[PDB]
């Protein structure tokens, strides 16, 4: 039937619905610290989320959303490699079903317990589905998360995770603030690449931040006890919903610090 995480419909299958799987941008990938090279004329990353307005947390049947109003310039993404103004529209993660796997994106092939995406469509396309038709269309930011001291400001997250345990679920979720998810430092490493999720598109320019967010056993736990069945559906618990590193091809990983 559908794509999904499993054995049957994992990600070694998306290619016979996607052909784009196989394509010349496609991610996540692995990224070689070594070989990575500073860009000096790469500006600091904006970020700002003061003004958010979060509305909805829905299981969508392969993850969660944090979803936002994005109908004015509310919280923004620009600057870094970025031309022009990006709207934030939602964020997800991507886990493990153990502390040693479940990012998406590598560094010097170490996985992570998991990864943030904040997801945001470039402006001058109008909406999101036009967005994704675009080479420059999103730009997503990534942010690993390791196993150590519970994140504080992920906690309203967790708390309301019972409330969308099956898929299709959803629950009001408003006045959450993102800019307690963001580590320190945005020195970060940039590249071309995709939608790491069917249908594959090859529209997003990646921004993935050199310093991860530490979360309790705890909070991550909690994520392992989503999912991914509808309600009355035989019980499949939502995890390992990342996709492996693919080939870098003929691209170049640009870092912004040295
Ligand atoms: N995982 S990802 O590339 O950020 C993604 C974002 C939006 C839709 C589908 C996938
Ligand atoms: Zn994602």
């Amino acid at each position: 039937h559908h794509w999904g995480y499993g054995k049957h419909n994992g990600p070694e299958h998306w290619h016979k619905d996607f052909p784009i799987a196989k394509g010349e941008r496609q991610s996540p990938v692995d990224i070689d610290t070594h070989t990575a090279k500073y860009d000096p004329s790469l500006k600091p990353l904006s970020v700002s989320y003061d003004q958010a307005t979060s509305l909805r947390i829905l299981n969508n049947g392969h993850a969660f959303n944090v979803e936002f109003d994005d109908s004015q310039d509310k919280a923004v993404l620009k600057g870094g490699p970025l031309d022009g103004t990006y709207r934030l529209i939602q964020f997800h993660f991507h886990w493990g079903s153990l502390d040693g796997q479940g990012s998406e994106h590598t560094v010097d092939k170490k996985k992570y317990a998991a990864e943030l995406h904040l997801v945001h469509w470039n402006t001058k396309y109008g909406d999101f589905g036009k967005a994704v038709q675009q080479p420059d269309g999103l730009a997503v930011l990534g942010i690993f998360l390791k196993v150590g001291s519970a994140k504080p400001g992920l906690q309203k997250v967790v708390d309301v995770l019972d409330s969308i345990k099956t898929k299709g679920k959803s629950a009001d979720f408003t006045n959450f603030d993102p800019r307690g998810l963001l580590p320190e430092s945005l020195d970060y490493w940039t590249y071309p690449g995709s939608l790491t999720t069917p249908p594959l598109l090859e529209c997003v320019t990646w921004i993935v931040l050199k310093e991860p967010i530490s979360v309790s056993s705890e909070q991550v736990l909690k994520f392992r006890k989503l999912n991914f069945n509808g309600e009355g559906e035989p019980e499949e618990l939502m995890v390992d919903n990342w996709r492996p590193a693919q080939p870098l091809k003929n691209r170049q990983i640009k870092a912004s610090f040295k």
